[PDB]
């Protein structure tokens, strides 16, 4: 044919299905299961209105016949199966009928049999009938002549041979093809492809694109029409290697990782002094590739953010540079730290260590700047590592792979890291399990969100939302409070790590600083909005709050008071995503009263909201930010990527012999850990 | 003919110009199509056809079943 | 699992004497199933489960051949070493 990829198919004109007989019959071929066939009617008429060129081939009408008749074959089984097929074509057509009809759409029976594509004379006949009919915008429904008859595939295949059909669907029953036999470990559903596999073969041989669905899955068509990956595809165009489809990247990474594993004493050190190296050495070639890139994003204008985050100057790179030197230097005794010495009984010394995860994969937009920076967090960490960034700084991205690539075959030379590039239908992706263990997104909400809201069964690293607070007590300076939240909301104010709130004490509503803070924002112009109680409390004041739990980003803050500590306590608790707040005051009691009460991933006293950046708390280059409730919380460091591992050396140890009948005792003796 | 089979005698129509009733029941396309350009009217016409044969019979109680050759 | 070399030392049919002391339905390797004659019958498949008195037995002839066949299909859950060598 022509068609090579998924991709492909929102452009051919001519189509032909053929469902399968056991996608409409109920499961007693006594009957009809008419869900199934209602979906697939009305997904055929929408992509006949869209303008494509249809010719349903529908299987099975036997089961039609046999329960329309019911009555006289049980009369008959006491006093005595083509016939039923016969009344059963005729009822059925009517019934598609009514059905097309409803579309308005207009269909017309046709009747055919193998024996007829032999003959030539009938091939001129049969084909003058169809080109007659599709030239009236009719979608002529094709069964056998079961009359003439003694599983109607093969029909359908040489159907669209004939007609030299753009793409035959084949509905079905299976989802696809596998490696091998179901029953067997390594059932690879093999997507592509390079019985009915023999019909598709042969099809393929007659030009013609072939794809084999499942019929119970929703919006077959539409599905498959869009280019999702589903079914099973076959072409043998096998244009390029293309190292990877999804996977074979992720074992490899695997065994990168158990690679890399026997390499710490200044192994991968020297490895990211060589990738630093590398960095601060050929930047020139980096730096025209983004320089190109970028002006191939400008004629896009996509968003200033992005816009503006795919840039890249040698300051930036002496940053990640010094950055990179950091890593290095510092670490040096992350991975087999054993963290527990403890001895059971004579021989008998269990001691726990530090292990990698393993396959790790990133997500984040366009911003190649991070990508080095965290190929040096899995370097040294020396787990493996997969990327996926967006469509900008693609080549960018593959420059920095290079170098990357080159910086890891110094030493270990094994290539632990890939990238997944061209569309690779992250959700698709997300869909794999047993090799990915975190997904560690990092460009903003919307990436995070849209990851948590697709991602299922598999770890998340990382938040979704921003609502942080900042609660100021009674006894809290008042200029102390002015200039934090100052800065707390004018430093960076798109943050993730902003205060969309600012909570203050009933009392001192008094004394006016409401008023000389309102009086700030609008110094740096901020849009305020209002509580419940301070819409209560004012005139009119600002205008009232949407909703608590919303989320800003650009200059705007809500506002809202309450009576006592408690009460802000709950409101907190009740809003807040326990992401980060501080508090202000000069009471130690209720100093304490919050710290403990509080229940966020972090909380400051006098501080500021923006020190939640981890590298300020002296925690190396941060990776992200989690929020959620277990492993990790807000800045996470390297060490939120080692996991431990129970090892045990015994001499001549086992179960029983602790009992009752071997002189095996308890010490648990807590031996001075390494 | 449903009178001489409820009586018990055994009758097989054979009936001819099924391309009338297509013909007719297309009427718009055929309209359109004379304007800007046989057997597949035929072909739509044995659908309807045969579905108010269906109709009339069982209106006799008399069931039947298409049979093309 | 058991290193090729002790095929040997008769020690397989050693642990088959003492299962069946045990009473054990033990099940054979790929591997093992090419070893003997017939032997106890083949395993029907390599990540399945017993829980009553059935153990499958293989042997591979490396070390890192069983690490490998570890990974491959233990579930990373537990496991042992017996042996003299550090
Ligand atoms: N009736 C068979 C083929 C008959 C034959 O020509 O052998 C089919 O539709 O698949």
């Amino acid at each position: 044919p022509t068609f090579t990829e998924r991709s492909q198919l929102k452009y051919a004109r001519r189509l032909v299905v053929k469902l399968g007989s056991a996608v409409i019959t109920r499961e007693d071929n006594h009957g009809l299961a008419l869900g199934r066939l209602a979906s697939i009617v009305e997904q055929v008429a929408e992509c006949h209105l869209e303008g494509r060129e249809v010719m349903m081939v529908t299987s099975g009408a036997v089961a039609f016949g046999k329960q329309k008749l019911a009555q006289e074959l049980l009369m008959s089984l006491s006093m005595r199966p083509r016939a039923a097929a016969a009344v059963g074509q005729s009822g059925l057509m009517s019934l598609y009928d009514a059905m097309f009809a409803q579309y308005g759409v207009k269909i017309a029976q046709v009747l055919v049999t193998k024996p007829d594509f032999y003959n030539e004379e009938t091939r001129n006949n049969l084909f003058c009938t169809l080109s007659e009919l599709i030239s009236l915008n009719i979608v002529p429904i094709i069964n056998t002549n079961d009359a003439v008859s003694p599983d109607n595939d093969s029909l359908s295949a040489m159907l669209a041979a004939e007609v030299q059909a753009d793409l035959l669907i084949l509905m079905s029953d299976v989802d696809g093809i596998y490696n091998k036999p179901p029953w067997e470990d390594g059932a690879k559903l093999m997507h592509t492809y390079t019985s009915k596999v023999k019909a598709a073969t042969w099809a393929l041989d007659r030009g013609v694109s072939v794809v084999i669905c499942n019929g119970m899955q929703e919006k077959a068509i539409k599905t498959i029409i869009g280019g999702r990956k589903v079914g099973t595809f076959f072409t043998e165009a096998t244009e390029s290697a293309n190292a990877v489809p999804v996977e074979v990247m992720a074992e490899n990474a695997r065994t990168g990782s158990r690679q890399m594993q026997a390499l710490t004493p200044a192994q991968r050190a020297s490895a990211v002094n060589t990738l630093a190296d590398l960095l601060v050495s050929r930047e020139k070639f980096i730096l025209d590739a983004n320089a190109k890139d970028l002006a191939e994003a400008q004629k896009s204008g996509l968003a200033k953010p992005l816009l503006s985050r795919l840039s890249l100057n040698p300051a930036k790179l002496k940053n990640l540079s010094v950055g990179l030197k950091q890593i290095a230097e510092d670490s040096h005794k992350n991975v087999g730290r054993v963290l527990r010495r403890t001895r059971l009984a004579d021989q008998l010394e269990l001691k726990q260590v530090t292990v990698p995860i393993g396959v790790l994969l990133v997500i984040f937009e366009s911003r190649p700047d991070s990508l080095p920076q965290v190929a040096a967090l899995a370097m040294a960490s020396a787990n493996g590592l997969l990327l996926k960034g967006g469509k900008e700084a693609a080549h960018s991205n593959k420059a920095l792979m290079e170098l990357v690539k080159e910086a890891l075959a110094t030493v270990g030379a094994e290539h632990a890291v890939s990238l997944v590039s061209t569309r690779e239908e992250i959700s698709d992706l997300l869909s794999m399990e047993n090799h990915i263990d975190l997904i560690i997104p990092r460009g903003s909400s919307d990436l995070v969100r849209s990851i948590q809201q697709q991602s299922l069964h598999i770890p998340v690293l990382g938040h979704a939302e921003g609502v942080c607070h900042v609660y100021i007590d009674r006894d809290a300076d008042l200029e102390k409070a002015l200039r934090i939240a100052r800065d707390a909301k004018c430093d960076y104010p798109a943050a993730c790590n902003a205060m969309e709130t600012l909570l203050i004490h009933e009392d001192l509503m008094s004394g006016a600083i409401f008023g000389d803070v309102c009086n700030m924002l609008k110094r740096e112009g901020v849009k305020i909005y209002a509580g419940p109680r301070l819409n209560q409390q004012l005139t009119f004041g600002p205008p009232a709050a949407k909703s608590l739990k919303h989320e800003y980003g650009a200059l705007e803050c809500c506002i809202e008071v309450v009576p006592s500590l408690d009460e802000a306590i709950n409101h907190i608790h009740t809003y807040g995503s326990s992401h980060t707040d501080v508090i202000v005051t000069e009471n130690d009691a209720a100093a304490r009263q919050f710290l403990g009460s509080v229940d966020s991933a972090c909380v400051f006293h006098n501080a500021s909201s923006r020190f939640a950046d981890g590298f300020r708390f002296g925690l190396g280059a941060e990776v992200g930010i989690s929020t959620a409730r277990i492993h990790a919380r807000g800045p996470v460091g390297v060490e939120g990527l080692l996991t431990t591992k129970w090892i045990l050396e015994g001499q001549d140890h086992a179960a029983a012999d602790f009992a009752e009948g071997g002189g095996r005792t308890w010490l648990h003796e807590t031996l001075p850990l390494d």
